[PDB]
């Protein structure tokens, strides 16, 4: 599949790092240019009624892959800045989305309900170095109402680098009650990428393993829902590919998902960090 054997992975890393990381720069420029001769529309994102529902004006939801809310008894009531994103050998394994705004809390929770999503992966802090990145769309304790969905915090589990929050959500218009587990990574740096890949590895595996059978896509968000979100999706997907085929196709998979949401894996640093992480994962398994 134009993939690399796991055994060659270590060697491939060497190459990409060699010659002042020329390999990595080529690869990421290819990722960046892979849309060059593709115009992917995001028209609903820029409809006047929907512009306030985007956290970042340049981070849009491609029309073709966007998650649509069921329309309401409400012109653009169907829009949320969210896109289906493929996982390894499974279409629409994820919903990549922005960290919701106060204004989109209802949309966000309704999407989770309507998509049969049971896992939230959140890869941001609410505020970072004094900068707002994400509004708190869950109750600090007990219940909160977001439109037709009431969210009850049931249990919280705080690890070194991530917090797990077990929520019970109920649709007041509907069974009516669903468990939704948020895995909240809490140690992503203000700037750049994590120095140590292992906590991120650990986070991916546990959050990934929480995906239960016959459930809707896992929702992954950070602030904008492209950089860290894209990084998560690639690491998780490639770990599945390694498990399933003992191969890796980071460049191939990423070029693919770039068509489904804009800027997934937003930086070359993120691109390299993916490789570091898979390297550590592979060398972990080897021992």
């Amino acid at each position: 599949m134009e993939a690399i054997p796991v055994k060659q992975f270590v060697k491939h890393i060497g190459e990409l790092y060699s010659n002042n990381q020329h390999g990595f720069s080529e690869d990421f420029e290819e990722v960046q240019r892979c849309t060059a001769d593709m115009n992917i529309t995001a028209e609903h994102s820029n409809h006047p009624e929907n512009k306030h529902k985007n956290r970042y004006i340049n981070i849009l939801a491609y029309d073709h892959s966007r998650v649509k809310l069921r329309p309401l008894p409400s012109k653009h009531s169907d829009y949320i800045n969210a896109n289906y994103v493929d996982g390894y050998n499974k279409a629409k394994a994820y919903i990549a989305t922005q960290g919701p705004l106060k204004s989109t809390f209802e949309d966000f929770w309704r999407m989770i309900w309507e998509q049969n999503t049971g896992i939230i992966v959140m890869i941001t802090n609410l505020v970072e170095k004094g900068r707002r990145k994400c509004d708190q769309y869950w109750p600090t304790e007990n219940s909160e109402e977001y439109g037709n969905i009431i969210v009850t915090l049931k249990s919280t589990k705080i690890h070194a680098c991530y917090t797990v929050r077990r929520f019970s959500i109920r649709n007041t218009k509907v069974q009516n009650e669903r468990v939704v587990i948020q895995y909240h990574y809490t140690q992503w740096p203000d700037m750049g990428v994590p120095e140590y890949a292992l906590p991120v590895l650990t986070f991916v595996r546990r959050s990934s393993a929480a995906r239960m059978p016959e459930t809707g896509p896992v929702l992954v968000h950070c602030s904008a829902g492209v950089g860290r979100t894209g990084t998560y999706i690639v690491i998780d997907s490639m770990l599945q590919q390694i498990k399933d085929k003992s191969t890796v196709n980071v460049l191939g998979f990423l070029k693919h998902i770039r068509t489904q949401r804009n800027y997934l894996v937003q930086t070359e640093e993120q691109y390299i960090f993916i490789h570091d992480a898979l390297l550590e994962a592979i060398l972990g398994k080897e021992t």
